């Protein structure tokens, strides 16, 4: 179940963002499954000027990314540290090969979306910090106040979150 999520928009500024940045190794077991919440960017969130720190963009659930999001060889684990941490939809204008088919199995939509339109989004959220951005799976949209726009998904991707096989 979803055809649409709304969220606070998190902002960030950071391209080619790597499994080990998302969720560093240490916190990785084999057998692990569970609460991988605190690991979800656990370095960066050392600073409490991490924008994850930050109120309201602390209690996000979708989350603007640079370029290049999930690159290197990424883990399902990484996408298990955003799902638990919260975040049901992640935005960049390129994702990485391995993230992207592992996002749509796990129940976390990955939308991709044009450069242009990624800073576009990044000024809303930053000029107003709490702006909630919707995607809409149905009509393949992004809405963020009154901005509209188009992302790309795999139908096969849209097929398993739509059919909530999470």
């Amino acid at each position: 179940a979803f055809h649409t999520h709304s969220g606070i928009g998190v902002p960030l500024r950071r391209s080619n963002v790597d499994t080990d940045q998302i969720i560093p190794a240490v916190f990785l077991k084999r057998v692990t499954r569970t609460g991988f919440e605190d690991g979800l960017f656990a370095g960066w969130r050392s600073d409490p000027a991490f924008v994850l720190n930050l109120s309201p963009f602390d209690r996000g659930s979708v989350l603007v990314a640079g370029p290049d999001f999930g690159t290197g060889s990424s883990r399902e684990h990484a996408v298990w540290a955003l799902m638990d941490y919260g975040f049901r939809v992640v935005i960049s204008s390129r994702f990485g090969d391995i993230f992207r088919g592992n996002a749509g199995k796990a129940g976390l939509l990955a939308a991709e979306v044009a450069q242009d339109d990624v800073e576009l989004l990044w000024k809303l959220i930053e000029q107003s910090p709490g702006l909630e951005i919707t995607a809409n799976l149905q009509d393949r949209i992004i809405t963020a106040a009154t901005v509209v726009l188009p992302f790309k998904i795999d139908d096969h991707s849209a097929w398993r979150l739509l059919e909530g096989l999470d």
